């Protein structure tokens, strides 16, 4: 009668109204699980796997984000997730520039990532799903950086996590963290500064990394906070709290839950659909 989710590191277990929220890798959702009796070995089995960053095997009640079994992870398992999950570091081949020359330019990317926002008439497959908030935060931030890998810039991703709500001025989404692309650029008087490019969250140009991190707490959806934030190089696809990284180095696992999540918008379905079919 469950629903299997597969396996996957839990990266973060928090009580919140009488029930356990847990947060896992790459995904932005909230699981829940209840804390009866009944549940409390699938409780510490993921409070010891958040606390090791070690992978379950996770169990939902169907169409819901309610945890109803986890299951020990095999030596198979944990050998996977070491590799993809890693603190070896690998960086760029090519030199791209890393500083946008002036605002101009700043605002050209902008209008080409907004360009390809799924819903417009400009964008070509896999469009950017920015109209999809639920989840797939990390696939939207790396398909904006390979736009401006096509204009022969790099930039850096800013993760901030916490207890995130967000609205889309009609509904809100709840998250355990969020990403975007965090672009370097010289102003007027060649002074280099940094701004958040984000169209799932600010429509109308980039922002301040103050404003994005902001608009990730929006008190009006519920309660929220920032717990932290981490700028990393912008070939890492997900960043864990315990600064593990992930790559997608070809956009294999990118260009999959865009085309997934291509027709999808508003803050349903929540859960977001499942994309294990997608690999790397």
């Amino acid at each position: 009668k469950l629903k299997d989710f597969g396996k996957t590191v839990p990266v973060g277990i928090d009580e919140e109204n009488g029930m356990i929220k847990v947060s896992f890798m790459l995904t932005q959702q909230f699981y829940e699980i209840k804390p009866t009796k009944e549940n409390e070995q699938y409780i510490g089995m993921l409070r010891q796997a958040v606390k090791n960053e070690s992978p379950v095997h996770i169990f939902l009640k169907p169409n819901s984000n309610e945890i109803g079994k986890v299951e020990s992870a095999s030596p198979e398992d944990v050998r996977y997730f070491k590799t993809i999950l890693t603190k070896e570091v690998k960086g760029q081949t090519n030199k791209l520039a890393s500083v946008i020359p002036d605002v101009a330019t700043l605002n050209s990317l902008f209008n080409q990532i907004k360009n390809q926002s799924c819903g417009t008439s400009t964008a070509s497959s896999p469009c950017i799903t920015f109209r999809y908030p639920v989840d797939g935060c990390y696939a939207r931030a790396h398909k904006m950086r390979q736009i401006l890998m096509n204009n022969g810039y790099d930039c850096e991703k800013q993760f901030v996590y916490g207890n995130l709500k967000a609205s889309t001025g009609t509904c809100c989404v709840a998250w355990s963290y969020h990403v975007a692309i965090l672009v370097s650029y010289k102003n007027a008087s060649g002074v280099t500064e940094k701004r958040i490019i984000d169209p799932s969250l600010f429509s109308s140009g980039p922002v301040t990394d103050t404003a994005w991190r902001n608009a990730c707490v929006n008190t009006s959806c519920g309660s929220a906070s920032v717990s932290s934030y981490a700028n990393t190089a912008g070939n890492v696809y997900y960043r864990s709290p315990s600064n593990s990284y992930l790559y997608d180095n070809n956009l294999i696992n990118t260009n999959c839950v865009l085309t997934k999540f291509s027709l999808l918008s508003g803050c349903s379905p929540s859960p977001a659909p499942d994309v294990s079919s997608c690999g790397f």
